[PDB]
C-alpha cells in the first residue's frame, strides 16, 4: 500500500449545503419522498502535497455520507477529464471519509476543484419529523456546521410504513400500527413486495407500543427498549408474500420490523406494501395500506469488490501456470485508472499473490512492474485461471479489470527473460 501523511493542513476547503427533493421550498430534507443533504466542497491543494498523502470528512454526529444503501460509501474525485484525484474510502466506526491523493498531485501543480456527496442522517439521532438539527462536520479540517430540518412525513393513521435501510441481500422495512391508538379487534398484516421477498418468519419481528414516543417519526425504532412478541402468527405464503396476525390489540400500538431478501436481477423500483386488515371501534372491519418504494439494480447494489492475482516465472515459456518454484515473489503491481493515473499499489508475497480489495464499481488497469531482464511472458495462450493476461497497451503492461459488486476475479502474470 501507498504510505502517506494526513495534509489537512495543506488542503483548504470551503463547504455550502443544499437541500434536495420537495422539501426544499420548505427548507426541509423530505426524508421519505425525494429528500437529501447535498454537501458541496470547493478545496485547494498546496503543491507540497505528494501521492499517497490524504485529507478527511469527518461527517460529525448527525449525517453520514450515501442514502439508504448500507454500508455506505464515498466515490472517487475527479477532474474534467475523469482523471482521478483522489481515491475516496470511508470508515463507519468513525464516520470519517479518507480521500487519498493519487500521483495526480505529482502531475499537475495548484490542484483544487469541486466535488459533492449526498448525505442522510443518523435515523437513531434525527427522530422527529421537523425537528432541526446542528449538522456540523469538519472537511479537510475545516469545520463547516448549519441547521438543517428533517421531515420523514409520519402520519397518526391505522398503517403506515417506511424503509429503513437497504443492503445488498435484505432491506428492513419499518411498518406502524395503530399509531391512532383506537381499539381494534382482529388485526392482521399482509406485506407483499416487488423486488423482494420473504422465505421466512424469522425475517419479521414483531413488538408491541405502550407510549407514542416510541414510534420515532423516522421510522427507525429504539427496539431494545420495546418489548417483543417472541412467539408470534406469521405465516409465509406461497408468493412469498408473509401475514402476520396481530389478534385483539386493543388500543395498543405495534410496529413491525421486516427484512424481506432482495431479489436476484432485479431492477428497478422495488416495493413493500403493507396492508392492515382490522375490525375498528365502531365494528366494523377496515382496510387500510401504505406502500413505501425505493429504486435499485441488485447487480450493482454493493457498490464495490475486489480481485487479485498470482504471478510467477514461466519457467518453459508457453504461458501456462504449469512451472515447479515458480511463485515470484516481491513484484510490484500497481491499480491503474482508465487514464493511467496510478490509485493505489502493492507487491506479491513470498506465495506469488497479491490482492486489492474494497474497490469501488468500475474499470481499472493492473499494472505489473517488471524484474531487471524480465517482460510477461506470452498472453492468453491456455484456459483463463492458468493463463498470463498481461499485454504491452499504451505504453504500459497491463490487464483490465472491472469491478462489479464481486471479489473472485483473478488477474495472473507470467514472467520470462528478455
Ligand atoms: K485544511
Ligand atoms: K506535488
Ligand atoms: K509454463
Ligand atoms: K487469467
Ligand atoms: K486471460
Amino acid at each position: 500500500a501507498q504510505s502517506g501523511r494526513n495534509v489537512n493542513h495543506l488542503v483548504f476547503a470551503n463547504t455550502s449545503y443544499e437541500i434536495l427533493g420537495g422539501g426544499k421550498k420548505y427548507n426541509q430534507v423530505f426524508m421519505t419522498m425525494d429528500g437529501k443533504l447535498k454537501i458541496k466542497i470547493d478545496y485547494t491543494v498546496d503543491d507540497s502535497v505528494v501521492e499517497g498523502d490524504y485529507f478527511t470528512v469527518d461527517f460529525g454526529k448527525y449525517i453520514h455520507p450515501g442514502t439508504s444503501r448500507k454500508p455506505y460509501r464515498v466515490n472517487n474525485i475527479h477532474d474534467a477529464n475523469g482523471r482521478t484525484i483522489a481515491i475516496g474510502s470511508y470508515d463507519s466506526a468513525t464516520n470519517t471519509a479518507k480521500y487519498t491523493f493519487t500521483n495526480y498531485v505529482d502531475i499537475y501543480n495548484n490542484v483544487r476543484g469541486s466535488f459533492s456527496l449526498l448525505s442522510w442522517p443518523f435515523k437513531e439521532l434525527v427522530t422527529t419529523d421537523k425537528q432541526s438539527v446542528p449538522v456540523g462536520i469538519t472537511v479537510a479540517g475545516e469545520d463547516y456546521t448549519q441547521n438543517v430540518i428533517f421531515n420523514y412525513g409520519n402520519r397518526t393513521v391505522p398503517v403506515i410504513s417506511d424503509i429503513n435501510y437497504l443492503t445488498k441481500d435484505f432491506a428492513e422495512f419499518t411498518t406502524y400500527i395503530n399509531q391512532n391508538r383506537a381499539f381494534n379487534t382482529g388485526s392482521k398484516v399482509r406485506l407483499s413486495g416487488q423486488g423482494f421477498k420473504f422465505t421466512s418468519p424469522d425475517e419479521i419481528e414483531v413488538y408491541k407500543v405502550l407510549n407514542n414516543s416510541q414510534f420515532r417519526d423516522s421510522f427507525s425504532p429504539d427496539y431494545a427498549n420495546l418489548t417483543q412478541v417472541r412467539n408470534p402468527k406469521i405465516i409465509i405464503n406461497s408468493d412469498g408474500s408473509a401475514t402476520v396476525d396481530l389478534g385483539d390489540i386493543g388500543t395498543l400500538g405495534y410496529i413491525i420490523r421486516s427484512k424481506p431478501n432482495t431479489l436476484p436481477d432485479f431492477s428497478g423500483i422495488g416495493v413493500l406494501k403493507s396492508e392492515y386488515t382490522f375490525t375498528n371501534n365502531k365494528n366494523q372491519r377496515d382496510t387500510r395500506a401504505h406502500a413505501s418504494s425505493i429504486q435499485f439494480v441488485r447487480a450493482e447494489l454493493a457498490g464495490f469488490g475486489g480481485f487479485g492475482g498470482y504471478v510467477w516465472f514461466d519457467k518453459n515459456n508457453d504461458g501456462v501456470q504449469n512451472d515447479s518454484n515458480a511463485a515470484a515473489a516481491g513484484i510490484t503491481v500497481n491499480l491503474l485508472d482508465p487514464t493511467g493515473i496510478r490509485l493505489a499499489t502493492t507487491t506479491t508475497d513470498i506465495t506469488g499473490h497479491y490482492n486489492f480489495d474494497n474497490l469501488t464499481n468500475g474499470n481499472y488497469l493492473v499494472e505489473f512492474v517488471m524484474p531487471e531482464g524480465y517482460i510477461p511472458t506470452q498472453a492468453n495462450s491456455t484456459v483463463d485461471d492458468k493463463d498470463s493476461d498481461v499485454v504491452f497497451e499504451n505504453g504500459r503492461y497491463i490487464a483490465h479489470v472491472t469491478i462489479k459488486d464481486a471479489d473472485n476475479m483473478t488477474i495472473d502474470a507470467g514472467l520470462v527473460s528478455d
